[PDB]
RNA sequence: AUGAGGAUGACCCAU
RNA sequence: AUGAGGAUGACCCAU
RNA sequence: UGAGGAUGACCCA
RNA sequence: UGAGGAUGACCCA
């Protein structure tokens, strides 16, 4: 089941959706980027490895561009001022079955669901209170 | 207001749903745990820090346990066979507006949506190909 | 949600009630103080820590002041003639479920219920006999 | 007259109530134990001493056991899987009158009354937040 | 009386008012920010501590954005050129009663009232003369 | 003009109003005191300095006294039981226009307005919760 | 320069 | 600060 | 650990 | 004294 296909990263109900597509596969690290310059693109990378004898580990990185007052195709410096970096590390014991793993995916989905604490804090430039 | 509220971490259609509640805010680290013995509980922690002069960093951690009943010293104890750990760090520039942050939240949601590449690989115990 | 709120420490019918309110939550130590002169105020502090691999430990402290006025050089100040110090430590293994914890709390409330041995000895400047 | 009597430590309606009864009063230390196996019993001890010239100090201790059966070599014994330990010290100046003492007792009962911050945190395996 | 609620920081008679709302409570330090990027937001933080045996101390910090020629949602450097920092430290002796403290609040209100020397000097980019 | 004028520091409706007047400008520090013995007077000081190449810093200090009559050496002297100290530093960039500065003054006024969070906490001898 | 550093208060301390 | 560094998990390691 | 003291988030064996 | 540990009337600084 080849899963290295393009998908919708940011969904705005069909209109203004951000699609990210396969762009690199060097070293088993899969990469997806949006149709932009690499300085203003949405980037996603993913890889898996046996971190130790007892665990496997997925490393997922996401890069999101600052859009407000952005100049499409322009040179915007400093780079650090225009990009956000998401860095995810998922450690799963080798005993985890397919079912166990489905549960783990759901926990991640639940964590970021709309209206829940964490995503609400992030979207409002806040912390917890 | 107050975003420090309980929420559903694992959704199984209102039955066997893993719901998590606020349990501690000591040292600026917001904590949530499920109704279980501290040894078998799901745990979620969050904290925001001004990592740099121009950055803010969210550090989020989730612990998914595999519940079991061990028999140490010929006695039964509620324990965890093993634990899966999710570790994410999100660095956001201070110049990001609320709408810029909403864009990051949506990207994270789209990333883990059912059927998309990454959650599919994780749930099937495989890599991206 | 939040339990770091104001509450009635001493209940005297509805009036003369001593209420203690949040004042500080620095370094994992929550603190409650009663209104007016800090010098004549009631104080309550609380904290929890993983005392060891299997134990979590609560450290609770209460201070009951003896309100008085100090005159010196014809200058009077609101002070506490003296203070009574309550100091308790509660150790709970990580295997304790919410039910086990509820039982522990009932034990503490029973220990101090009116008419029982200990609260009666204390209330009468006495010991056991 | 005597306050070294039996009393209800844990109140569960009228049945399932945990009663603790006198067992020993050696060396100024009063001790109460619940019926049946000493190994699975609840324990409460109390003592008072002149800690200094101006202070008298009460030292109270409670033990809540986790009842369980231990099997070894096919030989089972009634034991406590683990124990929760309550430990409190109350210091009271010799100037405190019976009224002052009654106030101190109300403070302790208020601190642990249902719904209040501390008994709620404990009952839920939580801290303050 | 939960006082950690939103309030109007800059009042322009209903039209164009700047409201600041709860955004963080890490370490007992309360934080309020306006609905902006954190680089252009109005920020307010407050905390209290026992500075010494004789005093308590409120530390209040306010950050005000430079608005003239501002680009909403834009990246404006250097940060020091676009922000003003207010740093307040209020030391109150433990003997101060609620009344004493009300007087202290009034002194602060009087200090900054319209038409008075200090606020007039500040609003006109002047000193005293 | 000349903004160095007397003003009402504490307003109690034209009766018992603490009014403060110009008393010294030595060393670039504007001083105001109330009509009292220098030992029992309210004191307000202000000074502006070009703290940096691109900053100006206002340093404001207010002293609220608790008046009393001490009897040193068997003689009566007008003195202060204790003093409360307000210490504020305001750093404003040189690029701030007059309208930018008016915005800072309004923020400080809104901050201390009756009924708002901070002045409420201070007047009640509590923290923010 | 920075400190939710301290003060008796136009001073002191740490970096 | 950086690591498709590790973990028993608000900790540890390398640079 | 302490039926160790305390001017109580400190101190002693 | 200790928001020091405990197999809780013991033990550590």
């Amino acid at each position: 089941a080849s899963n290295f296909t393009q998908f919708v990263l940011v969904d705005n109900g069909g209109t203004g959706d951000v699609t990210v597509a396969p762009s690199n596969f060097a070293n088993g690290v899969a990469e997806w980027i949006s149709s932009n310059s690499r300085s203003q693109a949405y980037k996603v990378t993913c890889s898996v490895r046996q971190s130790s004898a007892q665990n496997r580990k997925y490393t997922i990185k996401v890069e999101v561009p600052k859009v407000a007052t952005q100049t499409v195709g322009g040179v915007e410096l400093p780079v650090a001022a225009w990009r956000s970096y998401l860095n995810m590390e998922l450690t799963i014991p080798i005993f985890a079955t397919n079912s166990d793993c489905e549960l783990i995916v759901k926990a991640m989905q639940g964590l970021l669901k709309d209206g829940n604490p964490i995503p609400s804090a992030i979207a409002a430039n806040s912390g917890i209170y």
